[PDB]
């Protein structure tokens, strides 16, 4: 079937917040990447893993995956930073509805308040003075029919 | 080769602690899911990933995977929450014996003290006012 | 091909990661070495390191080094408040042949601080038992 990895090496200032008002809309957080994938197989799943290096002053990080054409996220996850960079992750298994190429958008933002930096320290400076890499991968798998 | 994903969306208050006296028993934590998988290949392994949204007042979260029929966990992992929700994960490779369906239970609880809420804020409220989703997946693979 | 490499020892990771050593081989403490051989050409390895780590309040750094290189090919970040927490590295590396290749995983403090792997910050067993961190290599064919 399919495997696709999408590295994200850009630094992103995510000043877009996630709130109870915007969480089920398209307005929450800040987009950090877009990814187009095509299932090879009927009846398959995409196992999606976003593993994002992020910093913020003490608080929560929200990640939201949006299928282009939908009006709200199809998966939402949560991370944390104390001030120092931490891996913030989203895992989901999406049931595929055909063989049409589909574009997903990943958005990142503070839980209710605060600015989140992706691939940087909490002030936007390079972590350890270098370029860092976050990753979003899509792995197509066939789920087992359980007897 | 078998694959299955098991979403978990209930808000669950995990009052069961993990302690040095219960960690090698079936009594630690609070069960948050139970899953039955069937290997298609003999001598395979399951790559298991539990990714659980959890909150607790400042402290450690423990995750334990228990194979039904065993007397203690076959895998143990650790997570953290400051009070705000955070993903707490267990990732392991588990050996399969034969082709019969096998049932696994996932337990979550505080490291030695504290209450852990799964899929909720530390007071049991909905995170961002919505239903939230945790996942446990099993991917069958042939080891080298 | 799938290969899993469990790491069970209690390891004091006293080697720091600093701006001066991050792009060298000198950062961190090696916690494991893994030799894998791609079965298919054009393939990638999906690498997942999930390491139980503790330190006094602060950042944990993880670096994967491929034998022959002068610096890490993947770097990730974790956190501990003083109690053990899973610190992870995820990456996809492109395979270049069908010959065995050796990788090294190093863990250390972000700029300062001792990190313990598979242990409390004083080197005691967590919950009084042996604990397990894992590094796996799953060979897959890309698009
Ligand atoms: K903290």
């Amino acid at each position: 079937k399919a495997f696709n990895n999408f590295p994200i090496t850009n630094k992103i200032q995510c000043n877009g917040l996630f709130t109870p008002s915007n969480i089920e809309t398209l307005l929450g957080g800040t987009e950090i990447g877009k990814f187009t994938v095509t299932p090879k197989s009927s009846g398959s799943m995409f196992l999606v893993s976003a593993d994002i290096i992020a910093s913020r002053m003490e608080g929560g990080v929200v990640l939201a995956l949006v299928r282009e054409g939908d009006s709200k996220p199809c998966a939402i996850s949560y991370g944390y930073s104390s001030g120092v960079p931490n891996l913030c992750s989203l895992r989901t298994s999406i049931t595929n509805t055909g063989l049409t190429p589909t574009t997903y958008s990943l958005r990142v933002g503070g839980l209710e308040s605060g600015v989140v930096w992706v691939n940087a320290l909490s002030n936007g400076n390079d972590i350890l003075g270098i370029t860092n890499t976050s990753n979003v991968s899509f792995l197509e798998v066939i789920p087992q029919t359980n007897a």
